[PDB]
This record gives C-alpha cells, sequence and structure tokens, in this order.
C-alpha cells in the first residue's frame, strides 16, 4: 500500500520541510523565533530568555512583516506596508520601537514608501533612502539629515541600486556601505538617463478600468548602460556643518576610457575602503584601495595598491568579481580568483604588493571565504571526495598553509554533504547547515574547540512521515566525454528496476556557471513525477556548468546557445544507452536559462526529445539587459559578435518543431525576460505553420511564484507531461 | 469516392465563389475591373469598352492598392503605400492621373501619408486630410486650400473620426460631407483632449530591440467622451490670400444641456443640410434642418423644421438614429423608424410638421430604403414568407401605399431568398445580389418595367466543382419560447441520418440585433466541421435579436449578458432532446460578442455543454468603450446602471469553469477588445484553481485576419473541438 509524493502534497506543501534561521546579535547570542514571539539563546550554553514577547505588537493596527535590532540592541527596526518591487527590492514603512522604554517612537519618523533602511555596524544610527535621496538619522527620535537632493524617479539613484545593478551586480537594492565603527558613510549613484525603457502592461484587478503601463529604465544587450559616480560621506560631522561634503572618488583611468561598471565595495578599516571596477568588456577589472586624508579631508587611492584582474579565456569572477577579505589591520586580504589552472582558490596579497600567494590548490574549487580570524580563514569548497556537487566547510591555519582541517565532511557522512554555515560576530560559534542528500539537519559548533555544541534542528518529525511514503531516490554520478567527466542526478522512481524502460524527463537550466547535479535534498515537482508518475527526472551539468574550473565554465564563452545545447542533447542519448529509458518518451523542461535551452534543444532536429515544456524563456540575447548578456556574449556589434547574437535565436528554428510537442508559458509582467521574448517564438512558430500549447499569466513576473498561478502552472504542466507520455 | 470539404479547402480557398462588384458612375453606365482592366459597361445593351489599360501603369514603381475615377470621367485617383489604422482608417500615398491628356500629375500632388481622400461629387474638386487638417483642390494640378490649423494628433480631429467615432457611429473614417454638385463641404471636428487613453505593447518584427507601447484616445463606459462640433464651408469661394472660413452649425440646446454625439449628416439639397444628434443616453436624438441663407452666409436651422425621436424601451434605431431621404425638393423625406408595434417601418416626413405617417407596416421589418423616385421608393424587408432571415427588394407606389410589389421574390424562391442591390444614379436600372440559400446570382434589371436583362455572374463554375464533394446542407427553423417563436439554424452534415447522434457545437454572437440565422449560403469552418468531422453546427437568435420589432431586440435592454445568455442554453437544451444530437457531446464557440456569451454560457453551471472557445470575448462592460456599451447598459454608475454592470461579468463565474473545458484565445494587439479582457478571465480562473487551455497571437487585433495567424487559429480551435468530441 503506501500512499506516494502526489502532485497536491508538492502544491499544498503538506510535507514540510524544516529549519533553523537564527539572527546573531554578538559573538556568543542569536534570536530564533519561536511562536510568533522573539527569544534569544545564549550558544554557550542553549538556554534562552523572551526578548520581545509576541503580545507586544497586537494593537499596532499594522501587521509587521519583519524586525531588525540596531547594534547597540537599544532600538527595533518595524516593517510593515511592504510592496515588492524587483528581486531584492521593495518599499515598506517604518516604526522604531525604543527597547529600553518600551515605547514606540512617534517624532522624527521615518517617512512612509522608504526604499531601503539600515541600522550602523555599531550604535543605532539610521540611514535611509526616501524618494531616491539618502537621509541619516544619528538619533531614532532626532531629524534627519539629507546627505542628496539629486533624486529622481527612474532617472538618478543615490543609495539604491537601478534595475540592472541591482538584478546582475550587486544582487541587492542598497547601494550604500557604513564603514565598521559607523563614521563614514560610503554609496552609488547610479544615473539612468539615456538608458531606454522597457515597457509593458500590469491589469492590477478586475477594478482597473485601464490597464497601467510599468515603464522601467533597463539597458538590453549594446544599449546605452547607466553610468556611475562613488561618494563617500563623514557621519560624525553632520550636526556641526548644514550640509556635510560628499567626497567623491573618481574610477581608474583604465575605466574611463570607456563604459564601465562599479562591481565591489568592501571597507577595509575605519579610514581605508576598496573598489572594484569592471570594464564594460567583462574580462579586465581594477581594484582601487583608498585612504581618507584626514589634512585634505580627501579620499586617495594609490597605484601601488591597485590591483588588476583579468581573464583571457572568459570573463572574471563566476558572475563577477570576487569579495575581497581584509585583515584587522587592513594591510593585507584573501580573495577568490582562478589560479594558472583555470580553478578558483584563495589568494593571499598584501595591499602594496602586485604579486598574491595562493594558499589553496587543487582540481577543485573554493565556493567562498566564510570568516577571517587572526589564526585561521574558514571557507566552503567542494574537495571532498571530489565531487563539485559537495558542499564542506574547511579550516586553514594563516601560520602554516599545511594545515587544513575539514570541518564537516566526517559528521555525519551519509546524511550530510552540502554545508551552509553561519558564524557568529567574532567567530566564536558557527551554525552547521546541512541540506542534502539527506533530510536538513542544523547544528551549532563551538570556535574555541570545534566541538558540537548540540542539534537544532534534525527533521524527525518530517522524517518520520516519509516513512508512510513511497519517496523517490536519488543518484548522483557521472559519464565520460572526451576524457572529461561530467556529472548527472537522476531522481528515480520508487522501487526502480534497471530491467524496466521508464520514460525520462530532462530538467535543465545550464546557463553559465549552473549547477543542476547536486547532493541537496529537494521535495518538488520531479519528486512527484518520480514517485507518483514513475518519472525518471535527470539533470545535466555540461560545458558552461561552474564550480569545475574555466576550462569548462569558458567553454560557451562568446557562444551562449551551442555546446550547452549540444551537451544536453548529448546527456539524453547517454541516458537512452543506459537501457532503463523509453526512447520513445523523453521529454525536456527548463525555466528561464533551461527555458531556452529547451526551445534550442526541441528546435534542433535531433529527434531524441518528442515534447518540452519552456517557461519564461529568453529568445533571442539581444532582448536580455546588458550586464549579463555580455558577459558571455560581448556586443552585439558587427566588430564583435553580433553575428553569433543572431544566430542563436530560438525564433531561426521554428521550422523544426514540427517534429515536437511543445507548451510556451510565460507571465505578463516578467520585468526580467520580457513576455515580448516569448512573443517572438509565438509569433515564428504561427509564420511557419506550426502549433502549440501555450499559457500566459496576468501580471506575473519571472518567478510566477503567486500562490494561486504557481498551482496553475505546475498543474497545467503536470497534464501536458502525462499526455505526452500518454499515462495517462 | 466524392471527398469532402477539409479544413486545407476552407484556409486555402480552393473553393472561391465569384462575385461581380461594380461601381455606377451615370444612370446608365457601371465600371467593372476585369484582368486588372477598367471597363465601362452600357447596361441596357451589355456593351463595354476600355475604360483604362491593366498596362496603363505598367512602369509607374508602386504597387496601386486601389483607384478612384472622378465622377466626370477627367481623372483617376491612385492609392499606394496603403498602410492600415483599425476597421475603417487607413494611410496612403495618393497620384492624380490625366486620362484626358494620358499624363500623371506631378505637380501640387497630395501629401503622403494622407488620412482621407475624396473626390467632389460632381466634377473632379478634391478635398483630403492630411496631418488631422482639412485641404481642398479646385483643379488635379493646383495648389490646395488648408481649410483648417487645429489639426493635432491624437487630439483634434478635422474631418476624420476618432477611434470611437470611427468604430461605433459612422463606420468610417471620413468626417466630411460633400454637398450634392460640390459647392459646399460639410465637417465635422472631434476633440479628444481628455479621453484617456488605451496602451499595450507592440513587438513588431524580431529585430526591434524593445516594444513599443500603442496609445490610443479610447472612452471606456462612463469615461470622459471626445466632444463635436460641425462646420460648412463654401469650397467656391475659396481664396489663395486668405484663410478660408468655415461657417458652424451648432447642435440644439437639448442637445447642449449634457454629452452628446453627432450621428448622421445628410445633405437634402444644394443648400439644405440635415443632421441628427444623439444624447450620451442614447434613447434621444433630434434632427435638424439646416438652409443657407445666400445674404447672410450662415445656415440656420428652423426649430420648427426640428424632429425629435425618442424610445421608451430602449435606445434609437438599431445601433444609431437612421438616416433621411429626402426627395428633390428636399421638402420631406423618408426614414425608417420604430412604430408603435415596435417594428421598423418607413415613415413619410414633412420638413416642418411634426408627425409622419408611415408607409409600410406590419409583423416584419424595412431592412433599408435603397432608392427613391418621385413615383417610387424601394426598399429591402425581410416580409416575404415571414422569414426573419430572409430578404428582398420591394418598391411602393408614392401615390397608392397599398400598392406593394416584390421585385426579388419570385425570380428563383429556391436559390435566392436573401438580396442585397445597386441602384444606377437615377435608380433606371439596378442589380440585384443573390447570396443564398443557393450560391450567390449576380442579374441587372431596367427599373421601368423590372425586365430582367441579364445574368452577370452565376457562379456555374463553382457550382460544378462543387458537385465533387460531399457538401453539407442547412436546415433554417424555429422553436417556440413563451408563445414568441425564435429562428435556429443548423449546418447539417452531408447525407445526415437523424437516427443517428451527432456531436454538437453551437456557434454564437448573440449581441443586440445580431442575426445568426439567415438564409445566406457560406464556405467557413462550419462547412468543414460537417461536411469532414460530422458535426452539426448550429445557430440561435433568442432575446436581443434583430429585425424582428423591438420586443425581441429590446429585451435586453440595460441587461446585457442575462436573456441572451439565458437564450442559447434554452436552444441547446432544447436542440440535446433532439434524436440526431449525442447530448454528451454539444460545445460552444463564439468571437467578440459571441465570446462573452460563449464564456458566460460555460461559467452559468447548466451542464449543458462539454467545452467551449472564446476568441477576443469581451469580460466586463466597464472595459469596453462607451458609445456601444452605454447604448445598451447606460452609464456605470450607482446612480444608473452599475449593479448590473458588476452583475455581468465572466470573472464573476470563474468557479463555474470547474466542469467544462475551456479554450480561451486573443490577439495581444487587439485595439476594440482589449487583450485586457481575457488577462482578467485567465486571472480570475488560474485565481479559483480552474485548469484550461489559452492561446495568444502576438500582433494580431479583433480580426486575427493575418494569412498565418488565420491559418493557426483554426487549425488549433479545431484540434480542440475534435479532442472534445473524441473524434480522429
Ligand atoms: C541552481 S540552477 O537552477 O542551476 C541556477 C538558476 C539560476 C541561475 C542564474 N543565473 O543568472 C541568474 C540571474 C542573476 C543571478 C541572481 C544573481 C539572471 N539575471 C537571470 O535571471 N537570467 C534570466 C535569463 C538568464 F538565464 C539570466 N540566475 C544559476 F546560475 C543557476
Ligand atoms: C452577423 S453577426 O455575426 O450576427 C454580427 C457580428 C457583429 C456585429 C457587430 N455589432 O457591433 C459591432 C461593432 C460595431 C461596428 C458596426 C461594426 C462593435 N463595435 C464591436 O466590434 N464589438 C466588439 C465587442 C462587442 F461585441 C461589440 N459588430 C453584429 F451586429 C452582428
Ligand atoms: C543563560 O543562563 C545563564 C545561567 O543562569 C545566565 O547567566 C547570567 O550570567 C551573568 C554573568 O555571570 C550573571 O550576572 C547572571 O546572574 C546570570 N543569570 C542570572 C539570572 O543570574 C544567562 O543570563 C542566561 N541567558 C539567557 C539568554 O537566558
Ligand atoms: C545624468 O546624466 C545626464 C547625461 O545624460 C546629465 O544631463 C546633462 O546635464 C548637463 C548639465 O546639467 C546638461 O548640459 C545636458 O544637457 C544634460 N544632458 C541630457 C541628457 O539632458 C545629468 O546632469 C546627470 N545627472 C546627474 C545628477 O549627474
Ligand atoms: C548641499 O550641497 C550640495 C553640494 O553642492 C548641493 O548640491 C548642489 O546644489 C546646487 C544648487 O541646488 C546645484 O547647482 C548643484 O548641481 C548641486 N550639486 C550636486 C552635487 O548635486 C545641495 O543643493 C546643498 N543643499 C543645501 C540644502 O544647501
Ligand atoms: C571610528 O573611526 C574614525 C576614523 O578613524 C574615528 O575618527 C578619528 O578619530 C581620531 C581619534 O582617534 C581623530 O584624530 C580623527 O580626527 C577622527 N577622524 C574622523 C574622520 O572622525 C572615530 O573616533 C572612530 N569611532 C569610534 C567610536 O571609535
Ligand atoms: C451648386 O449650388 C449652388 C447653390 O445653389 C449654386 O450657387 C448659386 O448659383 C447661383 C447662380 O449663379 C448664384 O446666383 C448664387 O449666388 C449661388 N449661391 C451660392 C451659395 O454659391 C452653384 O452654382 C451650384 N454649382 C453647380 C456646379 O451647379
Ligand atoms: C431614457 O433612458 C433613461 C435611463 O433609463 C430614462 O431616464 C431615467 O432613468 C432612470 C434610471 O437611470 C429611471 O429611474 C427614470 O425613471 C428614467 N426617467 C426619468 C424621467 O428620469 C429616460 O426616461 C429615457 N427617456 C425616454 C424618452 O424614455
Ligand atoms: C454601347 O453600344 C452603343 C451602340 O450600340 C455605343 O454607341 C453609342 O455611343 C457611341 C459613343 O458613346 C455613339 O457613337 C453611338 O452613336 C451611340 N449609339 C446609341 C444607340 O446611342 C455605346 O457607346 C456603347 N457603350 C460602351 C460603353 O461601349
Ligand atoms: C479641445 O478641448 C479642450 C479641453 O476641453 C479645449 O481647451 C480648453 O480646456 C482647457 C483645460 O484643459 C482650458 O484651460 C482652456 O481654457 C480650454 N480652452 C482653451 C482654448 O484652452 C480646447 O480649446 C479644445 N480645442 C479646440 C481646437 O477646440
Ligand atoms: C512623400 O514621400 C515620397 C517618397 O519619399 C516623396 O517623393 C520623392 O521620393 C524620392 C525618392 O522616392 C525622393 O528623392 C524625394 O525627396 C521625394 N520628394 C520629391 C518632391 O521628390 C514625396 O515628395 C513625399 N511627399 C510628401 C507630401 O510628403
Ligand atoms: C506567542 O504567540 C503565539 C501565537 O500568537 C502563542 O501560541 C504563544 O503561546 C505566545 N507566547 C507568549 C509568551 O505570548
Ligand atoms: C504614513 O502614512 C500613514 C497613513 O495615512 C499616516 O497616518 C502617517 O502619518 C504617515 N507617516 C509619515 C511619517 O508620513
Ligand atoms: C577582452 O575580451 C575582448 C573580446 O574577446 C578581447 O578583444 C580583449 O583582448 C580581451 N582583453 C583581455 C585583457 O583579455
Ligand atoms: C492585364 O494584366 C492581367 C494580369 O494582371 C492579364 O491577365 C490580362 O491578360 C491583361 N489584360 C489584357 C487585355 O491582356
Ligand atoms: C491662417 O491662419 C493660421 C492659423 O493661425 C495662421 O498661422 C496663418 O498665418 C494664416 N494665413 C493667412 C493667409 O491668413
Ligand atoms: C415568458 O418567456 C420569457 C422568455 O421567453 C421569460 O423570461 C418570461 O419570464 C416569461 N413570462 C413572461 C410573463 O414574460
Amino acid at each position: 500500500t503506501r500512499k506516494t509524493y502526489t502532485l497536491t502534497d508538492y502544491l499544498k506543501n503538506t510535507y514540510r520541510l524544516k529549519l533553523y534561521s537564527l539572527r546573531w546579535i554578538s559573538d556568543h547570542e542569536y534570536l530564533y523565533k519561536q511562536e510568533n514571539n522573539i527569544l534569544v539563546f545564549n550558544a554557550e550554553y542553549g538556554n534562552s530568555s523572551v526578548f520581545l514577547e509576541n503580545s507586544t505588537f497586537d494593537e499596532f493596527g499594522h501587521s509587521i512583516n519583519d524586525y531588525s535590532i540596531s547594534p547597540d540592541g537599544q532600538f527595533i527596526l518595524l516593517e510593515y506596508n511592504y510592496v515588492k518591487q524587483w528581486r531584492h527590492s521593495y518599499t515598506a514603512s517604518y516604526d522604531i520601537y525604543d527597547l529600553n522604554k518600551r515605547q514606540l517612537i512617534t517624532e522624527e519618523r521615518i517617512p512612509n514608501n522608504t526604499q531601503w533602511v539600515t541600522w550602523s555596524p555599531v550604535g543605532h544610527k539610521l540611514a535611509y533612502v526616501w524618494n531616491n535621496d539618502i537621509y541619516v538619522k544619528i538619533e531614532p527620535n532626532l531629524p534627519s539629515y539629507r546627505i542628496t537632493w539629486t533624486g529622481k524617479e527612474d532617472i538618478i539613484y543615490n543609495g539604491i541600486t537601478d534595475w540592472v545593478y541591482e538584478e546582475e551586480v550587486f544582487s541587492a537594492y542598497s547601494a550604500l556601505w557604513w564603514s565598521p565603527n559607523g563614521t563614514f558613510l560610503a554609496y552609488a549613484q547610479f544615473n539612468d538617463t539615456e538608458v531606454p525603457l522597457i515597457e509593458y502592461s500590469f491589469y492590477s484587478d478586475e477594478s482597473l478600468q485601464y490597464p497601467k503601463t510599468v515603464r522601467v529604465p533597463y539597458p538590453k544587450a549594446g544599449a546605452v548602460n547607466p553610468t556611475v559616480k562613488f561618494f563617500v560621506v563623514n557621519t560624525d560631522s553632520l550636526s556641526s556643518v548644514t550640509n556635510a561634503t560628499s567626497i567623491q572618488i573618481t574610477a581608474p583611468a583604465s575605466m574611463l576610457i570607456g563604459d564601465h561598471y562599479l562591481c565591489d565595495v568592501t571597507w577595509a578599516t575605519q579610514e581605508r575602503i576598496s573598489l572594484q571596477w569592471l570594464r564594460r568588456i567583462q574580462n579586465y577589472s581594477v581594484m582601487d584601495i583608498c585612504d581618507y586624508d584626514e589634512s585634505s579631508g580627501r579620499w586617495n587611492c594609490l597605484v601601488a595598491r591597485q590591483h588588476i584582474e583579468m581573464s583571457t579565456t572568459g570573463w572574471v569572477g563566476r558572475f563577477r568579481p570576487s569579495e575581497p577579505h581584509f585583515t584587522l589591520d587592513g594591510n593585507s586580504f584573501y580573495k577568490i580568483i582562478s589560479n594558472e589552472e583555470g580553478y578558483r582558490h584563495i589568494c593571499y596579497f598584501q595591499i602594496d604588493k602586485k604579486d598574491c600567494t595562493f594558499i589553496t590548490k587543487g582540481t577543485w574549487e573554493v565556493i567562498g571565504i566564510e570568516a577571517l580570524t587572526s589564526d585561521y580563514l574558514y571557507y566552503i569548497s567542494n574537495e571532498y571526495k571530489g565531487m563539485p556537487g559537495g558542499r564542506n566547510l574547511y579550516k586553514i591555519q594563516l601560520s602554516d598553509y599545511t594545515k587544513v582541517t575539514c570541518l564537516s565532511c566526517e559528521l555525519n557522512p551519509e546524511r550530510c554533504q552540502y554545508y551552509s554555515v553561519s558564524f557568529s560576530k567574532e567567530a566564536k560559534y558557527y551554525q552547521l547547515r546541512c541540506s542534502g542528500p539527506g533530510l536538513p539537519l542544523y547544528t551549532l559548533h563551538s570556535s574555541v574547540n570545534d566541538k558540537g555544541l548540540r542539534v537544532l534542528e534534525d527533521n524527525s518529525a518530517l522524517d518520520k512521515m516519509l516513512q508512510n511514503v513511497q519517496m523517490p531516490s536519488k543518484k548522483l554520478d557521472f559519464i565520460i566525454l572526451n576524457e572529461t567527466k561530467f556529472w548527472y542526478q537522476m531522481i528515480l522512481p520508487p522501487h526502480f528496476d534497471k530491467s524496466k524502460k521508464y520514460p525520462l524527463l530532462l530538467d535543465v537550466y545550464a546557463g553559465p556557471c549552473s549547477q543542476k547535479a547536486d547532493t541537496v535534498f529537494r521535495l518538488n515537482w520531479a519528486t512527484y513525477l518520480a514517485s507518483t508518475e514513475n518519472i525518471i527526472v535527470a539533470s545535466f551539468d555540461g560545458r558552461g556548468s561552474g564550480y569545475q574550473g574555466d576550462k569548462i565554465m569558458h567553454a560557451i564563452n562568446r557562444r551562449l546557445g551551442t555546446f550547452e545545447v549540444e551537451d544536453q542533447i548529448e546527456a539524453a542519448r547517454q541516458f537512452s544507452k543506459m537501457g532503463f529509458v523509453d526512447n520513445k518518451r523523453i521529454a525536456i523542461w527548463g525555466w528561464s536559462y533551461g527555458g531556452y535551452v529547451t526551445s534550442m534543444v526541441l528546435g534542433s532536429g535531433s529527434g531524441v526529445f518528442k515534447c518540452g515544456i519552456a517557461v519564461a524563456p529568453v529568445s533571442r540575447w539581444e532582448y536580455y539587459d546588458s550586464v549579463y548578456t555580455e558577459r558571455y556574449m560581448g556586443l552585439p556589434t558587427p566588430e564583435d559578435n553580433l553575428d553569433h547574437y543572431r544566430n542563436s535565436t530560438v525564433m531561426s528554428r521554428a521550422e523544426n518543431f514540427k517534429q515536437v510537442e511543445y507548451l510556451l508559458i510565460h507571465g505578463t509582467a516578467d520585468d526580467n525576460v520580457h513576455f515580448q521574448q516569448s512573443a517572438q517564438i509565438s509569433k515564428a512558430l504561427v509564420d511557419v505553420g506550426v502549433d502549440f500549447q501555450a499559457m500566459w499569466y496576468t501580471d506575473e513576473d519571472h518567478g510566477i511564484a503567486s500562490s494561486t498561478a504557481h498551482q496553475h502552472i505546475y498543474t497545467h504542466m503536470s497534464h501536458f507531461i502525462k499526455q505526452c507520455f500518454s499515462l495517462p
């Protein structure tokens, strides 16, 4: 008997995955949300107390979306009226509650429609962006100091990013950086005056008589990009002068010669800041390190401290130049860069010496630097067992690089191979977060001796429930293509029998530096398909995929829509030759880049696939944004890479779609991959007389994450897959 | 053994109906285009001559879209660079060729991007509109006179109509009216300053990087409407030294009190013009009769010559007040109006007498007045055999109304029951166009003795081809509902066998004053469905339908989405109870108003229909234009008819779609029924978890008629219907 994992189970979230989200507030205390109220926990012993009882804001008159405690614990920022914008941006209202007097501040309050707010790293100073201008409050109940007057809707952005910087450069909306002790406030200013606008309709609720036209500054490939400027203001002088001066720090001459980007800002000390700039042609970046000059009140970046990072085989960085991690005295820093072999490792830099020293090496890569103390550097890599899809925490002794300890590898090797970490303020404690291949496991550890303090959440409740269900299994392995290994994973149906022919669905993404083959545990649509529909769901990381060196990642440089597309087809062949795949029932599907690859694959004329589903796909690179697209494709001009731009479109393969069943889906309010992209695919298919299935989702964006739409799209896709595989 | 009428046959027009479109140029001659040659025919004998060689412009260097010979035969206007706009509007380039001197005028030529152009009714003067302003050319080779200078894109229209006037009032882009002999040129001016704009994306060719946004002044129900003014200018006294003077004729005070419309302009004589005005609440209209005052130079409209036309059960006229047909001296006129019984008949009016006399009467209606002489008035009505879906030509003796003669009834009763007609200049000759139930038949007749001169086109070629294919038959009949009879038609499959059960598709439109049950012969999608798929395609005219009196037509007044929807369900219900219908396979489909009714039906919960297809449907009346919507629904305010505006939406019925298969289709560039309407339907279905099929057509408008799109929609719908009926 035993029920299987059904579509409803996924859509209704019957089997809930538990997690343990904590927020360190010091070197040994963290906050945890247990039953609406906020408790504070002692890391050392595990005892807690009620920090803020849930019944505190009952008669607030508003539903509170999130909170934020000032560094000194004296105040708490309350956020409500949350109105989402793009991937990271949103607007909201805020009130400050005085935790000492247990009162709600009612004077000089933060304006409504505040675009971004942030406490100073120390104390309780506040900085926020409202109407595209920056303001600063030294004290929560005192008036604000205006920092900028140039703010202008869709034109000038001070302290916040425009659309493309938020999405492709900073993975954030804020563009301001408090110095370590809060004295200085740095920030970027974006000018989109000449940036073309993407325009599309938003219908809103039925009650809106006339549709609204959403207009946003968005640079498509080869178009005019926003320009940027960087400034630094001394907040400590605000109460002493009428208008504190924003000292500007200009980009290096090597950047000013053409279009460029401000791509990283990292403070090194109270009076030292590092900036990384990137040329519009993303294979050259410069890092300036600037010191405050107490005599001229100016900021100077000595060329002797400038560092150049370039790439001859591709772009710089996985998605951008990596962040530096400075030693306390700010005289040296560690940074991940690809070595002579093409693998990303940690290099140790002296701020005024151009030659760095690699402290790690091998045919594997460092994923990120997680913490740095005067004695140790902690990082996550995929070195363990040579599995690029695994992740573990490591510790390296700064006084002896030959001393490297893996802190997570052997904790529970069968259940935990994909780790994440969170250190306390001074890295005295760290929470480990295991996400697979077994059920997620959260543990707390002491850094002084790397001893396990205790288990925070083991997901026993769910393990219990899953016992009464025929869950699918997952296989992570590899195939060798041209003396090089390529990893794939398969979500196999329960009681899998290799003596049978199962229908196969290729789950694909395959964009640059992607990884669809890993050791993470997921409860998703593929779970339902394998468990209930007895469908094998596979994923393959071929050329262009990440975390396996530049040889593989830069294979698609300037050539998107080629190798990553072909390898995916070859993967299908390879799978069919494994003998447990029904060659007559092989389907392919993907979202976003996966939608593009799926479409390109369905229109290649390979004959391997019977049907496929593309959700919010890219159809021609000239329609996607500049930062992302140009990174891999360069410029769409005849003197650069225009020919391949025009050669890698979905539309040019419309005719071959007569050989397959296709389902095209897109959200009408997708601000990322514009509906325009599918509108052009559909028109090309209509023009050559090809029938296909389509579905638009009114007012949904790139994620189609709305509760109702989410249930609707997966239901619709399920019927299509079952029909194509005629289950029925 | 005899093929059937296939989908390809319909889509490739393999079976073409022959026509015979002629143009009367005098009381005894007409122009007919043959082999691209313009021939002139003598109506009395049938002899012809070549009027213009198909090779005359053999090296014109432009594709000629259309041509237009001046009334005096001296010149010919050549139209090229045609670019379509809405239903009737478009811009083009023109050149004038001198027929007498066989030369192409090259001096003072009409501008490119001209919006409208027309010859004076007599002679060869010209009036064209360019950049929203009116120009007049007394001679083809002479400079033109600027009449208006207020022209402004999307704001002020002179001589041309705005979006709503073009579509809902004049069924023409043109807004200028030449006096009978060309002395005066009357014109209307529209002001859309405060009219909101409908905005939508147009994607264009793949090469366009950024979608363009189209915006057109379009007043939705309740919104601010455009205002109108009327002017008359003397084209005989124009000066190259002074700006033309236009005399304004203001609307009556009973109209100026509130919002209103100019709905008809008709010249009575060389110096008398009639105008009809309609209040925004379309149940009260006023006709003004204005005479030119030679001494004053002004136009006066005596209040004593004012005629009011109102309605207590509904709006005025079928879609607007009918046009008057003045006698030679202009002292009296005939006009179709609804009588005390609610049936539309011809009433004889004296210009200075309030009461008019009806000259026809009966439980049938006059469709239109076609020609008037001192002895006879010719008209088309559905009186014959009491069939409201039949049309015949009649003449009534103006000196003895008891003497009524049908001129088309008995010509060929089996083959011809639906005629339209074309009279020559003085009604000396008329062409009859029979369009059903048999193949179209065109004939020429002489009025003096109503003789049948000859057959112009009998479609004997098509008849010879059609006998080689198993064509379906059409049954026109009626059912009774509450002592009232309602007509329906059924397209029955070849070799119809009433002992068998056939699936049934209800083809519906059902908008106010519509007629889907008639005797017209058609080669369409239904032909293929019955001939090849053996599906019965039925249509029904319930409450709200036209040509049967106001008791029926006005039944849905201020109540759209009620009785016309309910009656369709009743009809299907009754057809389902017939021996030859498979009550398990009953479908419904419609386009435009038919899309709305199909949707309202599917969301009714009647359980009668298994599936349905809605193309470019209206979903809520507040989204449609003011002129058409308010005509039937009044204003959407709480004081007027808001409750019913809110109760008649498709969206409120979403939940009821759970038990039916629904395919929703709409073109993204529909300027008439905005994509918005379908976008809200899909969102409501998604919001209640109901699955359905959808298809958008990039850049297609309300007609979805581009060649490839047309083939694609009918192909996609064919698969859907066959699948719903389990048909191979
Ligand atoms: C885990 S996965 O499914 O393999 C996966 C999924 C998604 C990405 C990925 N790559 O670029 C993005 C993301 C920026 C990134 C957030 C910082 C990018 N901007 C994006 O959304 N698109 C849309 C079209 C094209 F695919 C790029 N997201 C990725 F690298 C890997
Ligand atoms: C011959 S039929 O299929 O019954 C038929 C088809 C179409 C009409 C009809 N009614 O109003 C229009 C047309 C007026 C202009 C005269 C052309 C109107 N504006 C329209 O396109 N819509 C869209 C939504 C709503 F249904 C009305 N067309 C009609 F009265 C009858
Ligand atoms: C966790 O429990 C410990 C032990 O009871 C608390 O320790 C406080 O430690 C300080 C420093 O020595 C003493 O002054 C206090 O007397 C101790 N607590 C008390 C009430 O006496 C600690 O406060 C607890 N932490 C939390 C978050 O509950
Ligand atoms: C944003 O950049 C634009 C340039 O595109 C700047 O606009 C120029 O400003 C100068 C001086 O005011 C004028 O002479 C030019 O006419 C402007 N050009 C344009 C496009 O109009 C603008 O000043 C910048 N804004 C800020 C705050 O730096
Ligand atoms: C604060 O100082 C800044 C820096 O000068 C002022 O910004 C200048 O304002 C003037 C006049 O408004 C403009 O001509 C300049 O273009 C502005 N410069 C910049 C950097 O934008 C700002 O107006 C001052 N505010 C107050 C209240 O004095
Ligand atoms: C935060 O760092 C700033 C920058 O060094 C400190 O301000 C300097 O303080 C020294 C005294 O130690 C003075 O000589 C300088 O004039 C100050 N410079 C500036 C720009 O203010 C500041 O004292 C530090 N804050 C704290 C709380 O330690
Ligand atoms: C069209 O009709 C107008 C108006 O009746 C004619 O113009 C009148 O002609 C008479 C005879 O010459 C003059 O006495 C009047 O003063 C004219 N009135 C106006 C308003 O112009 C005109 O002749 C006719 N045009 C044609 C071509 O027959
Ligand atoms: C034209 O129709 C309107 C609207 O139906 C009539 O005006 C009034 O409409 C309201 C509802 O909107 C009713 O309560 C009134 O009874 C209607 N009559 C009056 C006098 O207000 C109007 O009567 C109609 N005109 C004609 C000639 O029938
Ligand atoms: C049709 O035929 C008649 C003669 O049968 C043609 O002739 C008439 O017009 C000619 C010039 O227009 C004259 O030369 C004839 O005298 C005159 N004959 C009669 C009886 O009126 C007439 O033009 C022909 N029409 C066409 C269009 O070809
Ligand atoms: C077209 O209509 C507009 C608006 O009704 C007319 O303009 C006016 O409305 C303005 C408010 O937007 C008032 O401020 C103006 O006083 C009023 N009149 C003028 C001349 O501005 C406009 O005149 C109309 N245009 C024409 C050519 O008739
Ligand atoms: C309308 O456009 C046409 C085409 O551009 C103009 O005709 C000429 O076209 C030739 C080439 O086709 C050009 O060299 C000329 O510049 C155009 N103009 C002339 C006078 O030769 C035409 O003139 C335009 N007319 C108007 C009123 O816009
Ligand atoms: C906090 O609130 C939750 C839900 O409102 C409740 O279950 C819990 O008992 C509350 N605890 C306290 C201390 O108020
Ligand atoms: C924010 O909006 C609320 C809602 O009207 C208003 O009452 C409040 O005063 C506003 N606060 C500020 C700082 O503007
Ligand atoms: C950067 O890439 C461009 C495009 O291939 C190339 O022309 C240039 O030489 C590269 N620069 C470096 C430093 O590799
Ligand atoms: C005129 O051209 C057409 C083709 O456009 C041709 O069929 C016809 O023969 C020509 N006319 C004559 C009289 O030859
Ligand atoms: C005609 O009127 C327009 C509109 O004001 C004006 O600009 C033009 O100069 C006038 N021309 C003559 C000849 O009066
Ligand atoms: C008569 O029939 C109509 C439908 O044809 C129905 O709506 C009405 O209620 C019935 N009774 C009366 C009195 O009209």
